């Protein structure tokens, strides 16, 4: 469990107020099993709702695989994510579950594909997907605030982080330690950034500076 009271201290710094992000009070309720399937929003292709697996938990996160394609692209997503369901809600809405963009085998296979994976799935029960939460009415963090930020480049792990700048409703990330590297813009609706201490809240390691 990293002190960022004493970090916020010896830095002279304020964290950014939990007011300011996309996060519910209190971390999700992680109730996911490794192995459940569900619904995805390809990150390859966004357009694309896909089935994928649980093959991770950690804290509040889900690192997920989508079936059929490869294991060198996981994605995590929060709990409470708008761009996870249970299996059925794509066409209860309307719309048609796809490949994967990485499928492994060619797109006329498809439709055959699908039905042998969902055939006595271990899927997840909707009420285990938890609510969205509020989203801050206009950008409130403020240069110089600290955080907790999911790594983009290596996203099983949250760092230690300083806002650098704004522009409007993007927030400028940087990682403490590390001299710019992976630094980046996100907007402050993020659902890859955290208040200081939510981390340790949710039983997710957090990575002090580099």
């Amino acid at each position: 469990a990293f002190d960022w009271d004493a970090y916020l201290e010896e830095t002279g710094s304020e964290a950014a107020p939990a007011k300011c992000f996309k996060q519910a009070q209190n971390p999700p309720n992680n109730d996911f099993k490794i192995g459940m399937k569900l619904e995805a929003l390809d990150p390859r292709n966004v357009t694309s709702t896909c089935i994928a697996t649980v093959v991770g938990v950690l804290g509040s996160r889900l690192r997920l695989r989508l079936d059929g394609s490869d294991s060198q692209n996981d994605f995590w997503r929060l709990v409470d994510s708008t761009e996870i369901h249970a299996i059925g809600h794509c066409e209860k809405n309307g719309g048609m579950l796809q490949p994967p963009l990485g499928f492994c085998m060619n797109a006329s296979s498809w439709p055959g594909y699908l039905c042998k994976i969902l055939n006595n799935a271990m899927v997840a029960p909707e009420e285990i997907f938890q609510p969205e939460p509020p989203e801050p009415e206009e950008n409130l963090f403020k240069v110089g605030q600290k955080l907790e930020a999911v790594d983009k480049k290596n996203p099983q792990l949250i760092c230690c982080a300083t806002v650098d700048a704004i522009k409007d409703d993007q927030i400028h990330v940087t990682f403490d330690g590390w001299r710019g590297a992976f630094d980046y813009w996100c907007n402050y609706r993020s659902r890859d950034i955290f208040p200081a201490g939510w981390c340790a809240r949710s039983c997710h390691p957090m990575q002090p500076p580099g």
